């Protein structure tokens, strides 16, 4: 009934990408207006303070997820939380908040699979290394704060790019994956049920990556990556998440104003959070 | 054998969208040669003089739809009528006039139900009650003139966006109803059978809204509604129910060239009619 | 004080261009509320009849050209009549009911001269010869209605695109052509002093073509010549003219919704008439 | 040698527009590291804390408005600011703060002249009344705290946009007002030449909203006005503005990322913020 | 383990469609890097020399192919030859001379079936002509060269335009033939385990044509045909052919530059070329 | 009266831009039937062999250039030739090569100066080295084929990017530059005439780069860069140059299809060359 929506304008990296500017983009799609609409008393908790730009910012990333995570921990039993974004490395704070100590499942939409460390990553950016993180794979001083899942408790969908030493890290780890190869193969309402199966008796976080939209249908993301899942395919798998009544938390980010076409992209993934809410067309 | 062609350039409402051009785009994406090239002798009939715009205009779109009705009911039997337009309130004179007095069941292919009446629509565009008119429901002024179908010989297909007073409708009325969440579920095929199964033993009249495709593939309609019919699956649709040997006339709506990218929209609509009219690739 | 509107929905040519649809776009540019916004009192006379198509077209095009004459003719001395159209053909029943038998000038802003006869013409388009017509040049089918100026009153501007045999016609006619290589040297305040000089005294026709526009800034025309007039300076053309205080009809010719973004050409011209009829920023 | 910089990320009205966006794209188009380029030493401030929404927010606006001008206030001397931003509310701080004071001269480069008040206004909306509040006209709540200016120190240019109250103030508080027929007539070098001699002897304050260029050329603008200043025309102004050595301070407002084409007009106010610190081709 | 590239920058026709620049774009969506990063070892023969344009070209078009057909014959077994270009017309010659004369099987993916012949052609373009060629049918000056597979060794994918002619011959020779109607009924993974069935225990050579691909999603093609594969069936369809451990050669055609949207069409189909050499995403 | 054309389809540098792609889309264009229509007799002498690329390619682009100066100086005195192409590094070979040992004139028309050495450049590319080259500075190997001009001689126009060192080069070598700040404060016309008065009494060569139009109207360029000549002013600037009767040479290089819009880019520099051959509207 109550949900709460915070945002995280981060953007750091070896360059900026412009995806700070999702949680404002998110916002003018009328989040917060169309979950009242739906029926949830919401309240917009406003933005984390996030240091910008002119393994770097590893600090001021662990910084701003840190204060998230903090924030997250300490919203009443109850409230859902919505966590607007830009950098996915927001995540490694807002699944280990919204987790509260428990043992919590995790949804990862993305069309990577953000499972890096500093010793595989080819660019050296955080923000491919956050669900490595939270399952305990990394840099100390990001997983001495941000740990909160074990790997056989990570589902992964729709990911079509990835880096060889996180494929390693991935096997090794035994993380459930779904690429676009098994969305070929399956559909989402195969690999929906999969997901409630492969995690079922577990409360459920949501990470929806923008990223995993074929940037022809949402060009406004972080980094685009070709041949993605169409806005009818995410939302089932939203349709079919809502539908367990497990889902507990849920993030939105990647948004990239930038690249984006009339704010479409902003607008789909608001459309993707109403599923995930229970909105139907009936 | 014969084919019979009239527009109706009504674009009445609270507000202009520019669907009055519609029936110049679709016939200038060649609708006529090419339904000759099928082997169909064809005649213009020209278009319907309607009022235009500098609850509105209720009677002015009566008055059109009232014309378009009589002159659909005195063409000969065996001539199949193709309305062409912008306003889906057309489709009140059209459906009442290609009806003839029989029994016909209705296939409403839209993003919308377009089932409102003046008590429930939030906006009071006539424009959203066409089929409720059809069905006996609405104004007084709209119902003497054009019901001419019931509720029960009604089949919705693509419908992704309802108004809370429809949907209430709809339920009463016991419309059947295939919305995006079937169509991601079933299939256009099986839907398609279901439809004509549903509608077994009636002629059938097929009332196309442009706004059923996803507005990425077709942006040129009067209301944009994301995520809507690939246009194979339009396709499919139109193949199958061609396959019945049922249908006996059809709409081709709410065309907007302002939004259109080079007659796409207009262009896709005239290929879904040629379908319907048994088109096949070999 | 009083100004009215009529529409020429005609696309009559070798092949359509969708220019037809012209008067609804600058209907829909909100021409009638603005001038009504600037302080005039202004009636829609609605749309003069036009065969559409599936020397082409010849009596059909002299046919709505002829009651177009006759329509203008008709009206009250002291109206300001607008004439909205998509083929340039229809300036042939404009210019010649507009003058109303008078001795008037008429400054054609257009990328074409359109002083083709059926002589010099390439594709034989008779809307490649109104201008040379209205002169008492070209087929007597056409001459013996609209004949109505003398080619010394003739000023053509903007000009970028000229066929063979018309540049013989316009200096053996000696028509006054200000090319976009005169607006380049002299600058269109110069050019519209010298306009009003040479035809000082005399009532103003402004016939103007959309294509003058450069095709960048204005896409939506039916036949784009690159390199043409910026809008600004087809501005202050207008101001400079209607300064004059003789500008007493005007034509709004070519506009094809097909090729224009979002309306926007629509506007263009819909804004450049208002300039001609004394809107001013201050 | 020193300039500091600082955002106020605002979009309060009667409905957003984006413009909140504008200090991110802005800093994204490299502003400060061009300006290092140059030979300053810079320093960004961060952001003014603004409240966002979901005479509407006067008093938010204020509040926000009210850090802004303390914190330019408080800068040492010899500190050149230029204040990023959406919407131009904010200007009734940076130029009451960046004043400290002192006489100083405005040239304000908009599309509109922000001239409106509380009686004048037909939406209501404070972003279009900072000018006049600077001047010391409007609602006693705004006008205590920045009146800062008076209207014979204030040049408005490139103005193509006016409420018909806001021409009544503007005329009797004697502004000096360029609109585009100025433009058009005198070229920008001559219009720039008079700002500088009809403010001569005053520290200049460059208030430039993003909207007086051509939507064509800039469309990621709060409020798109046809027919503007070229990026060249904008340029050319700044580098005459620079050579008087008088420019004191300066804002970049109205950049609205979701309208626009690859942040490029986020980037041309950058390149024009440049020319103004007298960044030259050789 | 070995790859041979080579293009051939063909466009001759009735008039020029600019597929010519297909080799260079395929070469710059880095066709070569990606097959090494893949584990080939890769070695670019350049481009075969053609005639350019200013039965139309039909010895010149015989005349790069034949260049072609002997350079392929020439390479040593165990090299797999990758031809790049633009007119299909060189599939006469690659088809020909990557079968080294034995019996090879063909997997034409086009939207086009390119079985015309001089008789059936309403054109009269070589390049709807290839695979009649290739099946002994056609102008003797091209069978006498090029003729090198059994009708009966041809499966076409994707086709959804065809001539009247076409569809007799294709018919008469038994070419099998999967239309866009059978991908909407089977999908392309039963599609492409048929197309393995019906050539069994044969060497594949995969002739793919950009064309084939939608588009809305591909646009720079020669000849775009709406309603084709998306990327991801084009995808599906490589990577079960790659499975049979069969294919020996491929084509990769048709891409127009022109028409492109940042090379976005050229990316793809070198994606797709990954993929039928064994690209996976784990 | 007779006009060579050959092209050099050349890329070669830090990293691919797709310009090798230009001399075809020039061809597209319709370069050489133009210029017949014009009334010249033309013939296509074809393209210079090119080595691809996978101070890079210094010695590759050398062995092009030296190629093209070969056969430029071996065309029959009389004949003009236009060098379509790619890299402006080129223009090293067609300089010295069309010059045929005589004193000419070099009206150098571009976005950039191309006047760097190895020493001041920061990139290393030579394609910003040519016209450096031809004036006897830079590389050893480059300077002892292609010096043919004395900096006196050498005219740039339209400059609007330059790096530090270039300025410096450009000063000491005493070479004439309008940047677009002298363009914006004189006009095309006047610097057109100072640039035949600098260079009077000299054949004159015309090197013109597509980078100097504005890269909003022509965005298919090797290196856009923002705020260039509108297409009138170049085409003034190529008719005034026509007038003087002493051009003796023309290179249209870096059209680059891949950010092209329709071939629009390659449209507009052929239309240019059609000026300072003599074309005119009249």
């Amino acid at each position: 009934e109550r949900v709460a929506v915070v945002g995280v304008p981060m953007d750091l990296g070896a360059n900026r990408r412009g995806v700070d500017m999702g949680p404002s983009a998110l916002r003018y799609a009328r989040l917060l207006e169309q979950l009242e609409d739906l029926g949830y008393t919401v309240e917009d908790l406003g933005d984390v303070p996030v240091s910008l730009a002119r393994l770097a910012y590893l600090e001021e990333i662990r910084a701003a997820a840190l204060v998230l995570k903090e924030r997250l921990a300490a919203l009443p039993e109850g409230v859902f939380p919505i966590v607007l974004g830009g950098d996915h490395s927001l995540s490694m704070g807002s699944v280990a908040g919204a987790a509260r100590g428990r043992r919590v499942g995790v949804v990862w939409v993305d069309a990577h699979a953000d499972f890096n460390t500093p010793e595989t990553s080819p660019s050296g950016n955080v923000h491919g290394m956050p669900l490595a993180v939270l399952s305990g794979l990394g840099h100390p001083r990001l997983t001495e704060v941000f740990r909160a899942v074990d790997p056989k408790d990570v589902v992964l969908v729709g990911v079509r790019s990835l880096d060889p030493g996180e494929k390693r890290l991935l096997k090794e780890a035994g993380v459930r994956v779904y690429t676009m190869h098994e969305v070929d193969r399956l559909g989402v309402a195969r690999i929906a049920e999969e997901v409630l199966k492969h995690l079922q008796g577990l409360p459920l976080h949501v990470s929806l990556d923008a990223d995993v939209l074929d940037p022809t249908l949402a060009p406004g993301v972080g980094t685009p990556v070709p041949g993605g899942l169409t806005y009818r395919e995410a939302h089932l798998l939203m349709e079919i998440l809502a539908e367990s009544g497990r889902v507990q938390s849920l993030d939105l980010v990647e948004v990239n104003p930038i690249l984006d076409e009339r704010n479409r992209t902003a607008e789909m993934l608001v459309g993707l959070a109403l599923s995930l809410l229970g909105k139907r067309i009936f």
